[PDB]
């Protein structure tokens, strides 16, 4: 409960079917947010031909990073990548299925993960915590804290990536939630009891 | 253009005869709009997708189980509707709140297991919403950690497995959230905003040169 696992991957493209992974940055927190290690950043291996098949997009932004020419020297594989992550992260997570994937649209990341990483998938809760998600949030609920986000940066790896992700939530905590401890206990069940009754309705058809 | 941002949340909570991504099949899809500030629009559609049964006797116990006792494993049986079907269904239902695609950001609860399922099955209905999605589990994770008291207070769920009851909880969960752990609307100033922003810049700068 008392930690989060951040994962930012690289891939040639979006596709599950035809797409490599080359890149996974990993990168621990407290509950606080309090970045507990430097992090790991692994270049993946992948072939020429899985590299000449990027799309214009994606073929730039790996050129501009370096990342493409560090694939190429490569000889990791994703086998060797996942035990060293999964190593990595069982220094602060040793327990399966107790650690939520934190990221900005997560879930893109994971679909990768649960395909080339079985094993780092499993140990991972599936619950994860979408960073994207508060943004969409507060684009429509807070405006002015959408549009006042720190900027993001240019031409970097995964892993300053991934740093940007929790330093996007650390901004939101201190912006559009509210302090905590929160809520009293009266406080919360009075407002669950609210939207139980608003919601009733509906639920009843 | 897709900088544009929909005032509209689609949301869509589906049932499956198990998790794997390679052998389970969708049966059931109910999606509901909302507007930004959580009113339901419309009462919702819920979509009962036809399964071979092969496929409902491969369900693994627990799968198996839960759907014999909602009585959904009957109604997929009964069913004959296709995924193709359903998919066009589904998208001329959002398309009457959400015209344009990539704007709607797709809403639930761990609604990452939802989207693998739709961008499988359903590859127009998948390019039609925003990559970006509203996971309400996320928010449930952060108070846990940072609320508690709100997070043990939540109001409790139906277990019934059932999608259109499902994703309405959904939205009562995040409703409820709206007025817990976030801030009074329209929320901090630019001001209050740019000072915030500088104070993390400022603390995660080291980090990141
Ligand atoms: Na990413
Ligand atoms: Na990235
Ligand atoms: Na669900």
């Amino acid at each position: 409960a008392g930690h989060l696992v951040w994962i930012d991957c690289e891939m040639t493209g979006l596709d599950l079917v035809e797409d490599k992974l080359i890149e996974v940055a990993v990168l621990i927190t407290d509950s606080e947010l309090n970045v507990l290690d430097p992090g790991l950043d692994l270049i993946i291996s992948a072939d020429d031909a899985a590299l000449d098949g990027m799309n214009e997009v994606v073929r730039t932004m790996h050129e501009k990073s370096g990342l493409t020419e560090e694939v190429r020297a490569s000889t990791l594989t994703v086998a060797e990548a996942e035990q060293q992550v999964l190593a990595y992260i069982k220094r602060w997570v040793p327990e399966r299925r107790t650690a939520p994937l934190c990221g900005n649209s997560i879930g893109t990341d994971r679909g990768f993960l649960a395909r080339d990483m079985p094993e780092l998938d499993d140990h991972l809760h599936y619950r994860m915590i979408d960073v994207s998600s508060v943004k969409e949030l507060a684009r429509r609920w807070f405006p002015r804290v959408y549009f006042g986000q720190p900027a993001k940066g240019l031409a970097h790896r995964a892993l300053a990536d991934i740093i940007e992700s929790v330093r996007e939530l650390a901004y939101y905590r201190r912006t559009v939630f509210v302090d905590s401890p929160g809520p009293s206990s009266s406080q919360a069940k009075k407002a669950a009891a609210e939207v139980v009754g608003g919601f009733a309705a509906l639920l009843d058809g």
